[PDB]
Parts: structure tokens; C-alpha cells; sequence
């Protein structure tokens, strides 16, 4: 068997699983108390939130835990709604403007919110050009009430890198006319699932407010945390939990000591060694495409991932072979070797957002996502290249 | 040293352990997907649902995982409120009671409703008498607006059980009549977070309508579950989180498939020895006040947890040493084996109509099922040398 779908999830690091487990045995007290069990926790939750801040550039103090994407995606835009009632409690709605190839945690909470009259939000389409929001879109959204950008920083299906340092000092700019004419800040957000661990991920070049990290995307555990730019201070922050005052009433719930522990440690190993993780899985990506086209024909391929110029995922293939009964599940069906999707775990009719990238409906139901990850060689992409051979073989019979 | 802080967090069992790095290294696989190592997490997660089914006298239809019990408990709040707001757009506000002991993920939630004006709360006291909510107080609580009766099943300062089935049996009760009177029914909640794994716990028995689950109270990982009873046909849920259609689209988000598993193991393990858990817990914790009063004196000890007639946890025990200089705190400081803790005195036994003098020496020991009568007699041991070198 051969996986490539490290997009839909990772497997752990030993590393990770060994920090977890020494965790589970040795680090068990409440972290809130003074014994050798909760201290020893309250040291590892410390350690841990130091190694997240460091693979994203920030400082621990603008880190807190969640329990996955889900959550943390969640946690912004309830923010952005609470903060703009106590703003007023003192019916305008705030407004968001976000992509339409968002992760369901992004799109689905937004869409509640526009059912339930409680936002507004501008969905901005990709180009079919380029495949990116375009920054001039999005700067062309703004209201009055405009109070969040969230913009995921990659594509999970596509891989397509957006925009996102230009979309930040762009709106920076804005802001500074805003605040002058008593229209407050626009914050911006970006959900970071599917970048961490690929290429280098920086809150200072990103200049981002918030940022979503998501573990098992990364080699870590399925808990997540949310980078709040100077959480307090500058970014206020208004918790959907209430409780015991974890995380500094932020995020309250005894804390998860053995989560916590292995996503600290995958964030440190992101830390040592996310340019060698993007070469290898650029190599072997790159490698996939060049054999795909070698096997079947260039005229037979559609690299849906590839957009003239534009940056993505170094470890994502998206593509469709041509031919009337090469439907992606039904090719998928027939390898006895890959492992792969035909979009997100979650949606498993074409993908709507390969269809929102503008992916003609013939080419887009044949797609296939193919994403590559750490361990693997080139000798499996030769492995699952003779495996497409063959299913497509018996499907053209 | 002995550990006699088990209401604050257990250790794991070994079983426990194993199940979670097991799935850590075998089943990592997306459960959304179809292949080995998520086929195999989709089976861990239904095997585990079965469980806390089993463990609680339920169906797995009815059980949702969460993050842990703050998550549980503040799902059960957020939703009675939704549901409430959907009802009305086809300024009233929704009513909940609840009491004056409750654990900081549902006192705290239903005072920031109260401030934001989103909701009413009326906060039950204890009777001094019993130690519990009188339910009569409960039912005089009630308004038209009225939608949620969360009374926690066990207090984890005290020990002291609450009569939820009573409660549950009138509030049904009282719903005949509302409902034929064109107001809603009452839902009730338990958070049963102290009681798992101590006492039998079923939901039939208890008659609740919605049961938080606390992994870490019961020798299982830091994440929770949520009991809805007969969730979708029968008790309305709506979710806190929105995203890609996990746990039926009530609690969206990649599945944690090791802390589900832990957490299904943990169950299986109450199911079969919850019994003995009990008994065990009990004989300790008993021998422990035994041997409190033998050491110190009957009226040197006030034990706080102890209400004639009122059931209690099997395994804990709150108490004072009467002493000008034995505050709890300072107690346990010059502990060399006990370790444990207090829970400014405790708010909730001053809401137990505990006097501030016995209050601020309150020390709550709560026992497990490690504990020995040996380690009993090495903690009473080491507080009397604590007591004595604060009297100097
Ligand atoms: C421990 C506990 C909880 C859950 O709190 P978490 O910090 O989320 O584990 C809820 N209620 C009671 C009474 C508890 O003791
Ligand atoms: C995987 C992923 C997430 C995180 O969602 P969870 O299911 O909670 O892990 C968020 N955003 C994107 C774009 C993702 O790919």
C-alpha cells in the first residue's frame, strides 16, 4: 500500500507519540496543581506553547489551545460577532468577507450566520486565472461594517497558496483611513491547516491577527491551537467557553497534558526541519506530475493544481485524467496500491470547490487529489503510476 | 506519598493507556475516509460510542464526543438558548435553574448569560438540613420561560448527591400539564462528571434528558462526551461548532480517535467493575474518618461531607480540624505524604452553610481505587505530625 493523502490527515511522528505516551504515564496531575504530577503538566503545556509560537514566528503569549481546525476557525469569526455587540451594546451586523473554497469550518459557520441574520458576508471568488482571491476583490468587499478577512492560506483540494502577506498590509493601509474616519479595524485571519509543516509559516510576513494550527496535519495529534496577534493587549478575544480559567479564560477546560505534549512536539520538529520536509516533498511531488505525463500523455493529463505562477502546497498533486469512465472514485476504486481522495475526507458528484476554481465539470469529475508526505519515495509514486496504469486499463475494456 | 485528590483527576489505567497508544500508532487514518488505518478508527470510534452507551444504561444513538465536560456543559447551555430563539422567530428569554454548587462550566456560562441579558437563572440554594437542593424549591423556581433544569448529580467539594430522578419525575410531571397549557416542556441536565465510575449511573433510572461525561474523573483521557436522550427525535440539540459533518453534525471536527478510544476503555471498565469500584472507595474512605475521629478526637473533627439521611459520593471526605492556626491550606503545606487539596475559604461550603471558622480549615480528601487502608493510615500519620508542629 502506498498513502497519498497527508491532506486528509497525517500519521504521528514516533516522536510525537513518544512525548504523548511518556505524557499519559508521567504528567497526569491537573496542571493547576503543586504536586509532582500536575507540575510536571503544567511544564509540559508551558514547553509546548513556546515550540507553537516558535514554528509560526510569534511568542507563547499570543498562543492558545483548542481542540482541533474546528474549533479554532470557529472561535474567530464567534469572536468577531461578540466584540462587535458589546461594541454597539454601548440592528447594524458586522460583516466578513472570506473565499469561496473555504474549509467547512470557515464557510459553514458563516453561511449560520448569514441564515440566522446575524452577519453579512461576502463570499469572494477565486480567479480562474490564477486561482487566488484576488487582493482587489477583497479590498472592494469592505463596509462600513466590515470587522474580519479570513482567507485560508492554502487550499486543502487544489493546495493554491493565497495572497495573504499582500491582503494583510493592504488592509493595514485601509485600516489606518478607517480608524481616522471612526470606522474601526478590519483584523484578518487565515486558517493555516494545510500549510504548517509544508513551507515556512510566519506571523510577521503573514501579518495576520489570527491564525488557525491544526496537528494532524503536521504529524500531530487531532487537537489544534489559535495564534491571537498580542491576544489581550491588541487583539481582543471573546471565548465561546466559559469554566475554570484555563487558558486564561480564554479557551477554559482541564487541560489535554498528552495533546498537548505531542503538539508541541511536532511543532518542533516543523521548527527543525520544515525546509528539508518542503524539498523532499517537492521532489517527489514534482516527480508524480512527471511521470503521470510520461505514462498517460501530456494531452492526457489536467494538472488542476497548477495556476500560471501561483505559489502552492509543495506536496500537492490535483489532477484528472481524461477519459469518459475515469470518474476519480471510480478510478480510485480499482488501485490496489494508492491510497488517495477525490477531495476532502469529510465530503466522501464533482467537488464544489474544484468547480469554484472555475475546473470545467468533465475535468473535475475525474479528479484525483494526490498529496504527498514525508516518508514517501520515489519508487512509490512509480509504484502508484503502474497502479493508475492498470485501473485505467480495466475501466477501458 | 498517597494521592487523595481523585475528584480533582485520575491517573489513567494501564488499560486505558494501551487502547489510546494502540490507536496513536494503528489507527491514524481520517474515520471520514476508506482505507486501513481509518476504517479501523471509524470501528474504534463506534466500539467506543457502544460503550459510553453501555457504561451509562443508553444507546450509542444518543452519545456525542466533545472536548471534555467544559465543552459538554456549555454545549447543553448554548443550546437550550438557540433552541429558545428559533422557537420565538416564528423580549422573552429563555429561564434555567439550576443550583448553588455547580461546578464553574455551568455557573459560569448562566451568569455571563445573565449579564449579557440573554437569559434568566435562578440559582438554587442548599438546605443547611440536607446538603442537597430541595426539589420543591426546584419546581417554585419554575416561569412560563423556563427551559432548562441543570442540577449536578454529584458536588465535587462535598460528595453530596443531589436527587436528580426525583427531579427528572416531577419536571416530566410538570410538563403534562404545561404542554397542555401551551407552554414548552422543561429539559433537565446532569452533570454527572463526579459520579462516574463511583456510583451507578443510568440514565433511565436518572430520567435526564441530557448527561455530561468527564473522561479524567474515571481513569480516562481529558476529553468528554455528551448524553442527549434520543437526540434528533426527541431532545432538540444545536451545536456550538459548525464544520464538516462529524458526530451527525452536532460536535463537527476530525475525529481524536486515540482519546476516543481511551475514553471508550475507560467505560468498559466502569461497566464491568463499577461495583467494586464502589465497595472499595467506600470501606477506604469510611476507615479514613475511622481513624480521623480515633486520631484527633470526634470533637476535634467536623466532617463536612457528612448530612444525616443524604447520600454521598463513596470516596470522599471534606473535613476540619478545629484550630486557630489549622487552616486548610497551611495544613497540607506541612503535609511530607498526603497529597490533596481545599477544592479565602472554599465558596461552595459557605454556600453549604459550612461556618467560615470550620470553612477556611476545610481540607477535601477523596480516595480511588489504588487506595489503600495502610496509605490511610500513613495520611492520618502525617497530619497529626502537621497539625502538631502548627501548634508548635
Ligand atoms: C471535573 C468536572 C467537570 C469538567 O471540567 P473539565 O475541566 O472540562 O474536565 C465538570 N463538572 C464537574 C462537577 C467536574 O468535577
Ligand atoms: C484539515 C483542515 C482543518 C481542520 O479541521 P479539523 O477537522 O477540525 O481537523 C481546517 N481547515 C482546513 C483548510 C483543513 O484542511
Amino acid at each position: 500500500k502506498v498513502y497519498m493523502d497527508y491532506n486528509a490527515t497525517t500519521p504521528l511522528e514516533p516522536e510525537v507519540i513518544q512525548a504523548m505516551t511518556k505524557a499519559m504515564w508521567e504528567a497526569w496531575g491537573n496542571p493547576s496543581s503543586p504536586y509532582s504530577a500536575g507540575r510536571k503538566a503544567k511544564d509540559i503545556i508551558n514547553a509546548a506553547r513556546e515550540s507553537l509560537a516558535k514554528m509560526i514566528g510569534g511568542k507563547p503569549q499570543d498562543i492558545i489551545f483548542t481542540s482541533g481546525g474546528t474549533e479554532s476557525n470557529n472561535l474567530v469569526i464567534h469572536s468577531v460577532v461578540k466584540h462587535f455587540h458589546a461594541n454597539q451594546t454601548s440592528g447594524a451586523k458586522p460583516h466578513f468577507i472570506t473565499s469561496s473554497v473555504e474549509h467547512d469550518s470557515i464557510r459553514l459557520p458563516l453561511e449560520h450566520l448569514v441564515e440566522e441574520q446575524v452577519a453579512a458576508v461576502t463570499f469572494v471568488p477565486v480567479s480562474k486565472v490564477s486561482g487566488q482571491t484576488e487582493v482587489d476583490d477583497i479590498l472592494a468587499a469592505v463596509r462600513p461594517t466590515t470587522r474580519l478577512v479570513t482567507i485560508m492560506l492554502a487550499n486543502n483540494e487544489t493546495g493554491i497558496v493565497m495572497p495573504v502577506p499582500e491582503i494583510s498590509q493592504r488592509i493595514k493601509a485601509l485600516n489606518q483611513e478607517r480608524v481616522a474616519a471612526g470606522l474601526p479595524p478590519i483584523l484578518v485571519h487565515t486558517d493555516a491547516a494545510q500549510a504548517l509543516g509544508k513551507q515556512r509559516v510566519d506571523v510577521e510576513d503573514l501579518g495576520v491577527d489570527f491564525l488557525t494550527i491544526v496537528g494532524h496535519k503536521f504529524y500531530g495529534p487531532r487537537i489544534g491551537a489559535l495564534y491571537i496577534r498580542g491576544l489581550g493587549e491588541f487583539t481582543p478575544l471573546y471565548p465561546m467557553l466559559f469554566g475554570g480559567g484555563q487558558e486564561r479564560n480564554f479557551r477554559p477546560g482541564t487541560e489535554n497534558t498528552p495533546m498537548i505534549a505531542g503538539l508541541g512536539k511536532a511543532a518542533e520538529l516543523v521548527t527543525q526541519n520544515c525546509e528539508a520536509y518542503e524539498a523532499h516533498m517537492r521532489d517527489v511531488r514534482d516527480y508524480l506530475e512527471e511521470r503521470l505525463e510520461a505514462e498517460f500523455g501530456q494531452k492526457r493529463i489536467h494538472l488542476n493544481s497548477q495556476f500560471p505562477g501561483t505559489q502552492r502546497l509543495p506536496n500537492t498533486c490535483n489532477f484528472s485524467i481524461r477519459g469518459p469512465r475515469l470518474q476519480g472514485h471510480v478510478v480510485l476504486a480499482q488501485c490496489r496500491v494508492l491510497m488517495a481522495s477525490v477531495g476532502a475526507a469529510c465530503h466522501s458528484q464533482p467537488s464544489p470547490v474544484l468547480l469554484s476554481y472555475g475546473v470545467p465539470f468533465d475535468v473535475a469529475r475525474n479528479a484525483l487529489r494526490l498529496s504527498v508526505g514525508r516518508s514517501t519515495t520515489r519508487a512509490e509514486v512509480d509504484l502508484v503510476v503502474q497502479d493508475l496504469k492498470q485501473a485505467v486499463a480495466q475501466l477501458e475494456d
